[PDB]
């Protein structure tokens, strides 16, 4: 996250870290045995880490659980990142309390102007790299579809939305992919892509979760 603030330990209780020997993507806990992330974060041998604040120090609230299966969206296109969403089922259910809790899926799609909370352990610099060990947060608004398509002509589909600042300085970044965009207590987006990070007129682009609720619910119900 570039230009964000330190969230504070376990203040984002649905945030997970996907680990394959190291943190490589974020994710959101949607129930005690399922995590939603970005399809471009897919790989085999994923261990889901819940209750994390400092990903390099075991502080006491962590739950490390392996994935039993991953399901990438049937229409995911890795060249355009359209339908960039995946589901991960945990080998055992996590123990939910105040520091590890699931986030609700939305009943309605959020509108431009909505302020949301984006979080992750991604790079905090726009030029250069500095990866933080504790969770960073950013409050940002969803932008109009007009501003979004104008910033990325020919690349935005109906399954994506932009959120951020056209002025730059604040954005999600590499290492934040797969994480949550929560607006009014509902998971409305998944950190998906951007052109660099925090650059002027290049806001972050997110998977529009409201368009996948039926698929998520039907998938969980049968697996
Ligand atoms: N600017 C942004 N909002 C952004 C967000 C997530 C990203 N994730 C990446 C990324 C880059 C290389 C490999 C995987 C990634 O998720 N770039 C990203 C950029
Ligand atoms: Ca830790």
């Amino acid at each position: 996250i570039v230009g964000g603030y330190t969230c504070g330990a376990n203040t984002v209780p649905y945030q997970v870290s996907l680990n394959s020997g190291y943190h490589f993507c974020g994710g959101s806990l949607i129930n005690s045995q399922w995590v939603v992330s970005a399809a471009h974060c897919y790989k085999s041998g994923i261990q889901v880490r819940l209750g994390e604040d400092n990903i390099n120090v075991v502080e006491g609230n962590e739950q490390f659980i392996s994935a039993s299966k991953s399901i990438v969206h049937p229409s995911y296109n890795s060249n355009t990142l359209n339908n960039d969403i995946m589901l991960i089922k945990l080998k055992s259910a996590a123990s939910l309390n105040s520091r590890v809790a699931s986030i609700s899926l939305p009943t309605s799609c959020a509108s431009a102007g909505t302020q949301c909370l984006i979080s992750g352990w991604g790079n905090t610099k726009s030029s250069g790299t500095s990866y933080p060990d504790v969770l960073k947060c950013l409050k940002a608004p969803i932008l109009s579809d007009s501003s979004c398509k104008s910033a990325y002509p020919g690349q935005i589909t109906s399954n994506m939305f932009c959120a951020g600042y056209l002025e730059g300085g604040k954005d999600s970044c590499q290492g934040d992919s797969g994480g949550p965009v929560v607006c009014s207590g509902k998971l409305q987006g998944i950190v998906s892509w951007g052109s660099g990070c925090a650059q002027k007129n290049k806001p972050g682009v997110y998977t529009k979760v409201c368009n996948y609720v039926s698929w998520i619910k039907q998938t969980i119900a049968s697996n």
